[PDB]
């Protein structure tokens, strides 16, 4: 039941679910949602809301798609902005970003809190202090920005960043990170339109794997 069920992946870890995989949790209003738990990385108990690995899924999508979520439990997905809001509203959730390049190097970044607002406030990013990690910091520059898609420009640029740059993000003018960008497979000649984390590999290298995930702080 909702009353006795888990609220997130940390609750499931505490109950002795030790393998990563898809589990049912209960959101604050008791709506059930199936989510990917990362039980292995950095203590486990992370709820994963973004995953890229192979370029099989098109991420250049509209507001409605990002609002409801898209992709596959078997592979790449975006969990959905309504879902991410519900998951991060109550309490305080830390954020971890996990990255792998095409040369096999693992890199990460961690933030002390992470929340997205509701749709009325355009799923605005509310980001806490950078903790550290080998990937460096490419998200703080996005704090307090609305989410934007190609069809809904909420950025702080005279341009359309989502169109520029071929992704969906809390764009400013325009970005330091672009993890929902094109799956460009390592070095690319086009500027800043790949799966880029500029603090680590810059604006002209697209990562092999990207994962974004949250856990109670
Ligand atoms: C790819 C991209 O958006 N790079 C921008 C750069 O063009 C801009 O001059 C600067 C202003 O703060 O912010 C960077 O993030
Ligand atoms: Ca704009």
């Amino acid at each position: 039941s909702c009353a006795t069920g888990p609220r997130n992946c940390k609750d499931l870890l505490d109950r002795g679910h030790f393998l990563s995989g898809w589990h049912t949790i209960y959101l604050p209003d008791c709506r059930p949602l199936t989510v990917l738990c990362d039980m292995d990385t950095d203590g486990g108990g992370w709820t994963v809301f973004q995953r890229r690995m192979d370029g099989s899924v098109d991420f250049y999508r509209d507001w409605a798609a990002y609002k409801q979520g898209f992709g596959s439990q078997l592979g790449e997905f975006w969990l959905g902005n309504d879902n991410i809001h519900a998951l991060t509203a109550q309490g305080s959730s830390e954020l971890r970003t996990d990255l792998v390049d095409f040369e096999g190097n693992h890199q990460f970044a961690k933030y002390k809190s992470f929340k997205v607002a509701d749709e009325a406030e355009k799923y605005k990013l509310v980001l806490g202090a950078f903790v550290g990690g080998s990937a460096g910091n490419s998200l703080t520059g996005h704090n307090n920005n609305f989410f934007s898609t190609k069809d809904q420009d909420n950025d702080v640029s005279s341009s359309n960043c989502a169109e520029k740059f071929q992704g969906a993000w809390w764009y400013a003018d325009c970005h330091a990170s672009n993890l929902n960008g094109l799956y460009l497979m390592g070095p690319h000649e086009s500027y800043a339109n790949g799966i880029n984390w500029s603090a680590a590999k810059g604006y002209k290298y697209s990562y092999k794997v990207s994962e974004m995930k949250v856990r109670p702080a």
